[PDB]
């Protein structure tokens, strides 16, 4: 069946044919939908997957059934036979990484999908090696404010035992500190991890915005600590254009969003260490990081300085403070010439992207729950965009947190 | 399928365990390969389709009154069975109807207001025969529910469907709405969403005032007959002029809204019986008016005009002028309503209440189906607890369902 998606603001209908290509699961069934749940190999399992991916590769470069296509299939089988795995060609690495991005149902930034710088770190063997590759990534992608999308890809999983893992969930995050008095310094969501670094020898500057060091595991070994050189870590001070007292709140944030805990899957190979990075949508910092109760939780403070009536919730004081906070973040980043996108422009870009995808690909998997900004939802166009969600490969998937699996 | 499904709250780490999903009856639209979570909408039943459905409901009822397997239970079952066999249908007891309607609400996965599910005045209009009768019942509903501003939840149930050629239908999608008029020049006046329906009314004889907030008449279908127009007595239609606690200019925008939210186009399904006309009503969450009715582009679209009187930079977008104006609009909506002593609930309170409700439903009922996409308010989502709440969505019966628009299916006599 061909499936139709409607936009309820423009009454545009698009026809999804793409979903017929998907093979992974979604977690839903005919009777139970899990749309809001965050998280729902051997020689024999590994070949057809390999066959599938090569097939869509030579399909995407107009050489299906070609001579080059055949020998590649030949190469792969013989290689899976005698090593229980196989190694991707370069061109294949780039395609697969770009396509996992293109297939990432939760990313609103996919208009950018084909413009991705891929770093091949498959020759890496040590944590020192990784640190090096990551630093170069961070510097390339940060580019002095003019952010560029990138991904760095370390050796594929072999036997589970000798996995490569960046332990930090993101390349750049602030430390969180448990205080005797029950409160918490810095980012509360990182306290456990922060505690693992102190427990490893990290001398923590017990501050509010301390850049956690890198914890890098190479080839199944003990992870090792590495402080990223401060000159490569770009932070932005947050100020407000009308409220001169906003800089007194002392807020900064890093400019480079780089996810490092996900697993990139291509033709049945598992790349358990693939830090990737684009640039920030304002709301991520402005709404989630700053205003989640489980996070930096600044609303109450900001609402004080704004002199709002905080007695009853129906003064929408929280809403007011939230808006001004996000104005600040955009203003700061913009003033510092640091790439950032506001949620209106990012969502617009997404609807345009989505139209493109249907036009040339026959669909575009999308997770409405993740795509719709965490504030001002129905005033962005994706709120009114029906989206079909489904899982295409290559893809980014979650994996266990390393500290729940590794033996020392 | 799995017997225990766990949902997590990412703000509070609270993990709940759903068992109720096993009693899921209908399809969600989703499959293992694809999810339709964000899709808005993803001749009668026979004897042998009806027996099992009726029993399921009756069993469930007698389970709730702690009389399962009782004499009265088996006698109720035999009576219903013998009724379906001789008449091809059956009639619900008044207690069964009341239980069924409260439970359809309780099961309404899209409703953030369900904490009130058990307080619902149920008006049994199964004795209605004419559109005039329908109008009488609906007026009485409006008056009772409005309660001079202190709204009370209510539903009025008109006769169940028989052969499909004799349906009772309320044609209005909601009992109280504002007209929309298309102009020659392409501009819309009033509520652009209701243009199609306003034209139907005009065609059926309505003489339109052609203003911005003209209350549409009821268009009512009884017993499968052609529909008839009625104007709700204006004294029954409570309205609230929108003003702002701070901006004195806000009242200059000439905005008002109706107090009573009343859905009238949905089908109420109890034990295999279909009540195609079952208008029900509660009270408003601010964002419904403040964000959707007022700021949707396809609706009243006031964002720009509020943005100009606020004097905001409207040339960028990263000024977030839209967002600023949106907050203010919703402050005015909550203010005008509270100031006229008309029941309304802000999105913070409502969503917190839903979390308490949900938790209690898992505790006592083993689950509570919820549609995250609908539950999360259309503004400031992340700062309301529901956003962080994992939800399972599944369709339980009795339920409220969607149904074709009557002008698309009606056969004109
Ligand atoms: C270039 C500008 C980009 C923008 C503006 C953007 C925007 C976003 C945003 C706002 C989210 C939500 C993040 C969260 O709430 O945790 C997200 C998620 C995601 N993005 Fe992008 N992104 C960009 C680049 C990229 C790149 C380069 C990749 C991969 C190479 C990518 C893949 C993903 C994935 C897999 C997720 C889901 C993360 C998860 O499941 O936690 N994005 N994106
Ligand atoms: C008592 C106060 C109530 C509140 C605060 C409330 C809240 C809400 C809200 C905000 C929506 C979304 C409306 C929209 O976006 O169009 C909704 C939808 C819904 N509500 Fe409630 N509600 C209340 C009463 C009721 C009652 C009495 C019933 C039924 C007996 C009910 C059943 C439903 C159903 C079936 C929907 C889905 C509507 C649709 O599919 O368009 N609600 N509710
Ligand atoms: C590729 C990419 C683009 C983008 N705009 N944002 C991201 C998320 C990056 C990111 C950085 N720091 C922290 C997080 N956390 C916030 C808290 N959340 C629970 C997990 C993600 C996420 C990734
Ligand atoms: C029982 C009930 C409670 C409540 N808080 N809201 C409702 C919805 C009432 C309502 C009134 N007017 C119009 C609508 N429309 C808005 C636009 N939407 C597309 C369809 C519903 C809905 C019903
Ligand atoms: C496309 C999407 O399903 C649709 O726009 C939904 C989003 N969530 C909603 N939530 C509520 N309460 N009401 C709505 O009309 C909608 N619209
Ligand atoms: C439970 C729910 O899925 C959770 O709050 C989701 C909702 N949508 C989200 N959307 C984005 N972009 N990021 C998130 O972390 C989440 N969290
Ligand atoms: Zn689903």
């Amino acid at each position: 069946r061909f499936l139709k998606v409607k936009n309820w603001e423009t009454e545009v209908v698009l026809t999804d044919t793409l979903h017929l290509k998907s093979t992974l699961e979604t977690g839903c069934t005919e009777y139970i939908c899990m749309g809001s749940i965050m998280h729902p190999a051997t020689k024999d399992q590994l070949f057809p997957l390999a066959k599938e991916f090569i097939d869509q590769y030579y399909s995407s470069i107009k050489r299906f059934g070609s001579k080059a296509h055949m020998e590649r299939l030949e190469e792969v089988n013989k290689e899976i036979d005698t090593t229980s795995t196989y190694q991707l060609k370069d061109t294949e690495l780039i395609y697969g990484a770009k396509h996992a991005w293109r297939n990432a149902s939760r990313c609103v930034g996919r208009i950018q999908w084909s413009k991705l710088q891929v770093f091949d770190a498959r020759d890496c063997t040590t944590a020192h090696g990784m640190f090096n590759y990551i630093c170069n990534h961070v510097k390339y992608a940060t580019n002095k404010g003019n952010l560029r999308s990138a991904i760095t890809i370390f050796p594929q999983r072999t036997d589970g035992k000798h996995d490569f893992r960046v332990w930090n969930s993101q390349l750049i995050r602030y430390a969180g500190y448990k205080q005797p008095d029950g409160s918490t310094l810095g980012d509360p969501a990182n306290v456990q991890f922060t505690e693992i670094c102190i427990q490893q020898g990290w001398k923590p500057p017990r501050g509010r915005f301390d850049v956690l060091p890198l914890l890098l595991q190479a080839n199944g070994n003990d992870p090792e600590l590495f402080q990223i050189p401060p000159e490569l870590v770009l932070e932005v001070p947050i100020r407000h254009p009308k409220f001169e007292w906003f800089k007194d709140l002392g807020l900064k944030w890093y400019g480079l969003p780089a996810v490092s805990n996900m697993l990139l899957e291509i033709g049945g190979l598992e790349f358990s260490a693939c830090p990737f990075s684009g640039w920030y949508m304002g709301t991520e910092i402005g709404v989630r990081d700053y205003c989640d109760n489980s996070r930096y939780n600044i609303l109450e403070e900001v609402a004080k300085k704004m002199n709002l009536d905080m007695r009853k919730t129906s003064s929408l004081w929280k809403d007011q403070a939230l808006v001004e906070i996000n104005i600040a973040v955009l203003y700061s980043f913009q003033s510092d010439k640091v790439t950032i996108v506001d949620h209106h422009s990012a969502t617009e870009s997404f609807i345009k992207h989505m139209e493109n995808e249907y036009r040339c690909r026959g669909g575009c998997p999308a997770d409405w729950v993740w795509i719709v900004p965490p504030m001002s939802g129905s005033i962005t166009p994706v709120f009114h965009q029906e989206m079909l969600n489904y899982r295409l490969t290559p893809s980014f998937e979650y994996q266990p947190d390393p500290w729940n699996t590794h033996v020392w």
